[PDB]
């Protein structure tokens, strides 16, 4: 028992970590069989960095300019693309650590783990979610950038994002591994608007699941409510709205611990009308929805990689 | 910027993970150079766990009794010993993966990585803290025993926690790497009262300074205290007293942020009397006190391994 913000191990990953140099910028690559990929904005400089020309800044760039080092060893460069907001560089050696992997695009309100890197040397890792508004919340530096986020499924890590920049309001953007930002953003020094971000409902519930197997029992009531009633409640304190596919991936938490998935949301709803009142969930004060049902299961089942 | 509850990369730990079987019992164990540990709770069976006599069931096994399995490759058992509550089985084979390392025993307020694992197969990264009553509030469910915790310290790991039991309270309790329990827990399965727990106030300090470093800086206040004034407040609020070495090893924190130590107590104060309304510190609404004074400057400075 015990619920801990949990991250996968992070070994597979560690061994695709590279530094990459061009000019005066460095950053991390991910260095998969014969390719390394990392963020175009490599490329830059000070002065590009308000609305960069990357195909011109690209063009003046030839293959013996981009310094690719795994670890202490140095690795040559035959080929380089720009594909949306990455690079991909082909080098002449497959990375010998390269694990069973998939790139994959998330959806808001899944979760990942990042392993944190700066000059292609890993720093830390730790669980986060997409957010509704397709920002993270993370824990990044000058010099994380092309640290990448990932799930694992038995041998197989699926490789969803790519670290590219903090906004000015000091959360986090970037792309998926075929340089594709999630939400809006671009990839210049700009103000840009994230737009309105919500909780994420299901796995709030799924936390609260989660509390009742671990035996914090205190926030269940004598209530319940419809999914309408509900979705007027969650609208009123800016939850995501519930649908019948939560309801159903909820399934196997509501058959665990014998509490109907309505039965939770008029725990869910009673909380967000009346606060905690000072009380704690699995050591928070404060209403969590970085785990999803997946989440919780696994890490409620003890699953293995 | 950000601030999140970071693991240390789990890649090294990965490599020594093995599953020990002796009987039925099957848990984890670490292998280093060419010994395995685990808990010697392995040689149980459950008419022997009120209160066994580990002398007496250990010398009924023989090297060939302890079955040791690296993923699918079978490991020689060439003698055993008992050290305190580990096992130590020598293997005639040396661990290629071995990382440079060490097991030291930490102090209670101290953070570390565990690495948790079933049938010597990880499942998930998390930090946490020693509690000052030496339990740990971790994840870990039945098959986590030999589960480890570290630290890493450029390329060395130092291995301060192995897991071997969960309380009836739910909370945790294991040995350093010599086989001595930390705090009065034995390995028996009979109730075992815990200390008093207390809050670590130089990890709270540390964490309102990482608050200040990341903007969040609502809670600083126009009013200083003294050691003796915060004290007396800490003793009501079951904080540990902070003493002068506390104040010294926030020196670092103090000067990047010009935010006197006592200032900073000032603050905490306030929130000890007063809570936080509903207001949010680094997205938490209660004081974490699970961040060392060296773990917020490791995060605020990007330290790698
Ligand atoms: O290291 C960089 N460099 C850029 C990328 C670069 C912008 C202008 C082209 C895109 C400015 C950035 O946002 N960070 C960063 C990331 N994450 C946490 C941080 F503290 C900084
Ligand atoms: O798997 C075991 N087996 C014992 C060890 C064993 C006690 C009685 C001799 C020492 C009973 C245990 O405490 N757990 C466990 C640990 N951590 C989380 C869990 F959920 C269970």
């Amino acid at each position: 028992s015990g619920f801990r913000k949990m991250a996968f191990p992070s070994g597979k990953v560690e061994g695709c970590m590279v530094q990459v140099t061009c000019g005066t910028t460095t950053l991390n690559g991910l260095w998969l069989d014969d390719v390394v990929y990392c963020p175009r904005h490599v490329i830059c400089t000070s002065e590009d960095m308000l609305n960069p020309n990357y195909e011109d800044l690209l063009i003046r760039k030839s293959n013996h300019n981009f310094l690719v080092q795994a670890g202490n060893v140095q690795l040559r460069v035959i080929g380089h693309s720009m594909q949306n907001c990455v690079l991909k560089l082909k080098v002449d050696t497959a990375n010998p650590k390269t694990p069973k992997y998939k790139f994959v695009r998330i959806q808001p309100g899944q979760t990942f783990s990042v392993l944190a890197c700066y000059n292609g040397s890993p720093s830390g890792v730790y669980q986060c979610a997409m957010r509704p508004n397709f920002t993270i919340k993370g824990s990044f530096l000058n010099g994380s950038c092309g640290s990448v986020g990932f799930n694992i499924d038995y041998d197989c890590v699926s490789f969803c994002y790519m670290h590219h920049m903090e906004l000015p309001t000091g959360v986090h953007a970037g792309t998926d591994l075929e340089g594709n930002f999630y939400g809006p953003f671009v990839d210049r020094q700009t103000a840009q608007a994230a737009g309105t971000d919500t909780t994420i409902t299901v796995n709030v519930l799924a936390w609260l699941y989660a509390a009742v197997i671990n035996g914090d029992r205190w926030f269940l009531n004598r209530f319940t409510t419809t999914l309408n009633d509900f979705n007027l409640v969650a609208m009123k304190y800016n939850y995501e709205p519930l649908t019948q596919d939560h309801v159903d991936i909820l399934g196997p938490l509501s058959a665990q611990t014998g509490i109907a998935v309505l039965d939770m949301c008029a725990s869910l709803k009673e909380l967000l009308q009346n606060g905690m009142n000072g009380r704690t969930i699995l050591g928070s004060a404060l209403l969590e929805d970085e785990f999803t049902p997946f989440d919780v299961v696994r890490q409620c089942s003890g699953v293995t990689f």
